[PDB]
């Protein structure tokens, strides 16, 4: 009857590792689009079934490369991603936003026919790391048709996020790049009280944490995607009422839940 859902009943241990899906990659030349610089695509094989997109964006001087392990993740528990590359490695949020943007229309209209086939192009999301979640921030605010945004260390000068799309930000406490004080909590606390929100603080964790596996960030934003790109509410278990010793903040206006 959830015509969107996908893979086993869910455990945290299996949100730990990847998925019950094969995995196909995909490189995007820079030369071969425009409105980005490229990256790579992670989608399911050996299915007859359809995924939503997930677009997500590196941040200041990274490229695509250094969040494969995320794109394999999250794929393998059944979705299509595209991680881009930018235009320009010293591109800052709003740019990357820009960017996000035509990332998704690409992967719907001008990716190769084995990725449009496994794509259900109606239901879309975005992730990204520190600019990156700036510029997840911003594409949300600009896109409200898109399911979830899932900041990852987020940076960005503007603090205030007019969007409707269920966000879910993870912070981690010994940020010095993005600290928490100044990005991912006013971020959190300055979206609509109506739009439904999690904020997680990783315990232990630094600005890098996201660019190598990570057991929380892998529950938390398979969950997000999950309830929210597939309204797959068996992923609640992970979201309401959560006591996760690997959290060190937990704050949500309670949305998601029923």
């Amino acid at each position: 009857s959830n015509p969107y859902q996908r893979g086993p009943n869910p455990t945290r241990s299996a949100l730990t590792a990847d998925g019950p899906f094969s995995v196909k990659t995909y490189t995007v030349s820079r030369l071969s689009v425009s409105g980005f610089g490229g990256g790579r695509i992670y989608y399911p094989t050996g299915t007859s079934l359809t995924f939503g997109g997930i677009a997500m964006s590196p941040g200041y001087t990274a490229d695509a490369s250094s969040l494969a392990w995320l794109g394999r993740r999250l794929a393998s528990h059944g979705f299509v991603v595209l991680v881009i590359n930018t235009n320009s490695r010293f591109d800052g949020p709003d740019s990357r936003a820009s960017q996000l943007s035509a990332a998704l229309n690409y992967l719907r209209t001008s990716s190769p026919s084995a990725v449009r086939a496994r794509l259900d192009a109606n239901r879309l999301a975005v992730a990204g790391h520190s600019m990156g979640g700036g510029g997840t921030l911003r594409i949300a605010e600009q896109n409200p048709s898109l399911k979830a945004a899932v900041p990852l260390t987020p940076w960005h000068t503007d603090k205030t996020f007019n969007t409707s799309v269920p966000v879910l930000i993870v912070g981690a406490e010994a940020d010095t790049v993005a600290p928490v004080s100044q990005h991912a909590i006013p971020f959190y606390q300055n979206l609509p009280s109506t739009t439904p929100k999690v904020y997680v603080e990783l315990c232990n964790a630094s600005h890098i944490a996201p660019n190598s596996p990570n057991a929380a960030i892998s529950v938390y934003t398979i969950s997000w995607m999950k309830l929210w790109v597939d309204n797959d509410t068996r992923y609640r278990q992970f979201l309401c009422n959560v006591n996760d010793p690997a959290l060190c903040d937990f704050r949500t206006n309670n949305r998601h839940c029923q």
